């Protein structure tokens, strides 16, 4: 029964055919259980370790790699010779990476919470109901409760389902609904029907929401909905339907996969089309089998050189490091892939209270009526000092300190602030600061009465824990608070019924002290107070009060204004029903206006600046606030969102105004608006949706489960540190300090991290290109394999891994925040850069093949057989080309390979330097610009020698030490790469910029 809040109490019982006294009969329970199912959200989809491991092999690249582990395996088997010490190494190395890859992948899934599963923290195990099969109450499992049965909840209980309250047994019922309505103050529940069938949860004052807590009292009610039909259930379904896309990088990396896999196959075909010359050879002769192994062998190499095996780990390493660095700035990122997307932030939708502002309320102006005499009218405007909650400050008129007591209006003004309040101050012996007890708004009032001290009550003698609520006490001792009519959004005011203290059996003197939003309260005033006297509210004077209020709330003061008033002749105690909030407004009629107080919720001292960085970064900032439209714009102009005098007609909307617009015009509004006030539950989510239709990477804030859907949907959901765990688990980032500026700071870090990743990413893929040139060259030509798998793998995981990781620390640019947000569709490599890496690759393809073929031609220590046509044969099934001399295994000489491997390695340490900057020569930006790079290149070489002299290794890698002569040829072929890049960089600077 979704609409239970709008139905009468008798209507719900009638609807479910149940009696309040007996409860449901076992037949009903059974029948209802089958119609509505159990009261619980569906279980998470169980993903098994097996399935969690099989997924690790879904990526195109880890599949190609696996395939190569097979070909390599098979070959390692059906191979000639007897060296099994290095034979099965190639396949086992590949497999190990595929294993560590799985282990890591699976490891992440074990420890990784999900928002949906976090909601279940709010469903209790048990609940208490009354069923026709037993007189007494019986506590059962929440899972077994059903729509229709009578339930009982008491203070401490966690509501097991969405319940329509039938009767409140205690005196009053208070509920902690924080997780659902964001209301941190417990709210009072009634049993009268709430008329609007379309009322939002906050106004359903006759409902208990599953997952909430009974703050105080005891009540009986009928279950309206259960499971996924509850408020928290509907939130669970919205989240499950929300699908977060893959980050721009992940997508680029995915497209790279398909293509790399598509190129690897075309290079194979090619190597085949270049060896078609074998179809013109006699069937007899030639060791075919020793030719098939050659193709496959290079195929494996083809793949191993094409796949940047170490990239994923570098990215991760760099991301962990940035993350730890962002934490230092209070920005807690939960998803490493989010650091990127965060830098792309196009829009930032932020809540005002506690994020843009401090939520440290302080009254700083107040006014009463000075006198009324016909058309003439004068008010008494005042000012207060002290922005804290501490009773340290003072009232001043025309800037001159006065004593409140000398004015009567202020005595009463102060009475109202003290009595019509549920808040109090408390001095922390520890922090030595006065804390607030209750709503920030009411505490500001409490703080005000202490400063005013209408009765001059000497308090300087009193301690600090006493100074706290001194003047208040004085006022409480004067009037007796008989009861209070809670605040409610419909009437936007609250009041307390009071009777004098020192008074015997009397039927006169009772008063009501009303406080609330000015327009509503002032409208219910038929009288204005002047000191101690009273006269009829006149059109004019009502304008005077209203204009000042408009000035304080709409003007630069951006003050939250409150009208204070009294009902001199309130109704008789017995003539009031303190059960139907709906009658509270009438009770607060025929009032007497006493004055206004305007408090300030100050903007964080860093937001103005952060708002400016956003404008500089081309990032739009949208404010979402509970304030009315006028004050919301005023605050927006104040913190810089809007210009002091710019037109914002169609750039700020209220929830109501927004709903009235047709879908088409709502979408349009969302591209222009920077201010949303009085926004509905479904709005944050709709705004995100509209923003995404314009392809903007959105950042949205929130803290309760009710914000969870929106947070999940926004590219970057931002949760408050002080918010719920659900909001946190549903978000990409958590603000440890709740501060808006912490967001902007995180965005810049996000831009700097990616610029670096772009460098080490292009660096790594750049080599993989060269490696694949060498393999294709050393094949289409038919030369001895220049480089082999086990070697390449070391270069891509260790040799090139270090420089890459160091690259992640390149200093960031200065105008990092003077540039607009990066387009997600922006490729990492294209245009001239593509050509640059095209050439560089062709170069590394030669520099390797050459240094290998060099040692087989013009090299001393090696077959100085120049032009000996290594091409001619690798069969030696003839030995004819070489008359005298029995030796055909020097083709496998490890000396040349070392030349290729040292060339690669050397060039990559060089290319790592060509990476410090995309287009700046090493002239303007020297290698020492990143000391971590240098130190990293020093470590990569010390590791190169490590595998050259430490016996166990040189064999495994098929390597041998080099001559100081040869090492020079390595340099004479590597070091030039830098000049090559410099020419290319140069060409891009002064011949393609503009
Ligand atoms: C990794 C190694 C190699 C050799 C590879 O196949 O890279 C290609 C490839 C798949 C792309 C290319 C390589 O393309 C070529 O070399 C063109 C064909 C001629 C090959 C002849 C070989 C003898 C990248 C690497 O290189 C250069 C130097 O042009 C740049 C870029 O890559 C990126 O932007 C990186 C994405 C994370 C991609 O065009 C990319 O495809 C895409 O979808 C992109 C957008 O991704
Ligand atoms: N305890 C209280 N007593 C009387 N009036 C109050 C009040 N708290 C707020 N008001 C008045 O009611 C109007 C606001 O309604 P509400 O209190 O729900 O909004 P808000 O400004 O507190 C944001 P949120 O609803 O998100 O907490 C305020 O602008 C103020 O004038
Ligand atoms: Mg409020
Ligand atoms: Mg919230
Ligand atoms: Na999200």
């Amino acid at each position: 029964m979704e609409a239970a809040h709008s139905k009468s109490t008798e209507e719900c019982l009638a609807y479910f055919g149940v009696s309040e006294t007996t409860g449901l009969t076992p037949d009903q329970v059974k029948r209802h259980l089958e119609k509505y199912g159990h009261n619980e959200l569906p279980a998470e989809e169980g993903k098994s370790l097996w399935e969690l491991v099989i997924e690790q092999f879904e990526d195109l690249l880890v599949r190609i790699l696996l395939l190569a582990a097979c070909i390599s395996f098979v070959l390692a088997w059906f191979e000639e010779g007897e060296e099994t010490i290095t034979a099965f190494v190639e396949p086992f190395v590949i497999l190990l990476i595929l294993i560590a890859n799985a282990i890591v992948g699976v490891w992440q899934e074990r420890n990784a919470e999900n928002a949906i599963e976090a909601l279940k923290e709010y469903e209790p195990e048990m609940g208490k109901v009354y069923r026709a099969d037993r007189k007494s109450v019986q506590r059962i499992k929440a899972r077994d409760i059903v729509p229709g049965d009578i339930v009982e909840v008491a203070v401490g209980d966690k509501v097991p389902a969405d319940i329509r309250i039938l009767s409140i047994k205690s005196t009053t019922l208070r509920v902690d609904q924080s997780i659902l309505t964001g209301e941190s103050v417990s709210v009072i529940k009634h049993t009268e029907p709430v008329p609007d069938p379309r009322a939002v949860n906050q106004d359903k004052k006759n409902m208990l929401f599953s997952g909430t807590n009974i703050a105080a009292g005891k009540a009986l009610g009928i279950v309206a909905t259960t499971g996924v039909s509850t408020e928290i259930g509907k939130i669970r379904d919205q989240m499950a339907a929300t699908e977060q896309d893959k980050t721009p990088l992940q997508q680029k990396l995915d497209e790279f996969g398909e293509q790399l896999s598509k190129v690897i196959s075309l290079i194979c075909v090619a190597v085949w089309l270049i060896n078609i010359g074998h179809f013109n050879d006699p069937v007899h002769g030639g060791s075919w089998i020793r030719g098939a192994i050659y193709y496959f062998k290079i195929a494996v190499a083809l793949a191993v050189a094409a796949i940047p095996e170490g990239l994923p780990a570098v990215i991760t390493t760099c991301l962990a490091l940035g993350t730890r660095r962002m934490a230092k700035k209070n920005a807690i990122v939960r998803s490493l892939p989010s650091v990127e997307t965060l830098g792309c932030t196009s829009v930032i939708c932020s809540d005002k209270t506690g994020t843009l502002t401090t939520n440290q309320m302080s009254v700083c102006k107040m006014f009463i009526i000075d006198k009324v005499d016909g058309d003439f009218c004068s008010l008494n405007e005042f000012s207060i000092t002290g922005s804290t909650y501490a009773p340290e400050g003072e009232v001043l008129k025309n800037d001159k300190p006065i004593r409140s007591g000398q004015f009567d209006g202020l005595v009463e003004l102060a009475t109202i602030c003290a009595l019509c309040n549920d808040s109090s101050l408390d001095f922390n012996e520890t922090k030595g600061v006065y804390e607030k007890v209750g709503e920030a708004t009411e505490t500001a009032l409490t703080t005000l009465v202490e400063k005013m001290n209408v009765f001059n009550t000497e308090v300087r003698n009193l301690s600090k824990v006493e100074r706290a609520n001194a003047c208040n006490s004085v006022i409480r001792q004067l009037m007796k608070k008989e009861f209070t009519l809670e605040f409610s959004r419909d009437r936007k005011s609250m009041s307390v019924y009071c009777s004098p203290a020192k008074s015997s059996r009397a039927a006169v003197g009772n008063k009501m002290f009303v406080k609330g939003a000015p327009e509503g309260v002032i409208d219910r005033c038929n009288y204005v107070r002047v000191g101690t006297t009273r006269v009829p509210m006149t059109g004019p004077v009502k304008e005077k009060i209203l204009s000042v209020i408009k000035e304080w709330g709409t003007g630069r003061d951006t003050l939250r204004c409150l009208a204070l008033a009294t009902r001199d002749t309130p109704p008789k105690r017995e003539e009031m029903v303190l059960d139907d909030s709906s009658r509270f407004m009438e009770y607060e009629t025929d009032l007497t206006f006493v004055g206004v107080v305007g408090m300030l919720d100050p903007p964080r001292k860093e937001v103005m600046g952060s708002i400016q960085l956003c404008r500089d970064a081309g990032i739009r900032v949208i404010m979402i606030t509970g304030d009315n439209k006028g004050t919301a714009i005023a605050i927006c102009r104040r913190i810089g969102i809007f210009g002091e005098n710019e037109e914002v007609a169609d750039r700020a909307y209220t929830g109501r105004e927004f709903d009235d617009l047709p879908l088409a015009e709502q979408r349009e509004a969302c591209r222009r608006a920077c201010c949303f006030a009085r926004v509905e539950p479904s709005h944050k989510s709709k705004i995100v949706e509209y923003l995404q239709s314009y392809d903007e990477i959105t950042a949205m804030t929130g803290d309760g489960v009710n914000d969870a859907p929106a947070l999940k949907k926004a590219e970057i959901g931002i949760a408050m540190g002080s918010g719920t765990a659900v909001a946190k688990t549903a978000s990409e980032m958590v603000l440890a300090d709740d501060n808006f500026s912490t967001i902007v700071a995180a965005v810049e870090e996000g831009r700097a991290i990616y610029n670096n990743m772009k460098q080490f990413i292009r660096y790594l893929i750049s080599s993989n290109v060269g490696e694949v040139v060498c393999i294709f060259l050393t094949a289409a030509l038919g030369l001895p394999e220049a480089l082999i798998p086990v070697q390449l793998l070391w270069v891509n995981l260790v040799t090139d891994g270090l420089p890459a990781t160091a690259l992640g620390f390149n200093p960031p640019d200065l105008d990092i925040m003077d540039r607009p947000p990066r387009s997600p569709k922006e490729p990492l490599i294209s245009g001239w850069l593509f050509f640059r890496y095209m050439a560089i690759g062709g170069y590394v393809g030669a520099a390797t093949v050459g240094a290998a073929a060099w040692w087989f031609m013009y090299a001393e220590d090696g077959p100085g057989v120049t032009y000996h046509q290594l091409t001619h044969f690798m069969q030696c099934t003839e030995d004819h080309p070489h008359f005298e001399g029995l030796d055909c295994e020097i083709f496998e000489a490890p000396e040349p390979m070392t030349m290729a491997l040292s060339v690669l390695v050397t060039i990559e340490m060089c290319n790592a330097l060509n990476s410090l900057s995309e287009n700046q020569s090493l002239m303007r930006m020297p290698p020492w610009v990143n000391i971590w790079l240098l130190g990293s290149i020093c470590l990569s070489m010390s590791l190169h020698f490590l595998i050259l002299y430490v016996d166990p290794l040189p064999m495994i890698f098929k390597l041998k030490a080099l001559d100081l002569t040869q090492w020079l040829m390595v340099l004479k072929i590597s070091l030039p790469v830098i000049g090559l890049d410099e020419i290319l960089k140069f060409i891009a600077r002064n011949y393609l910029e503009g």
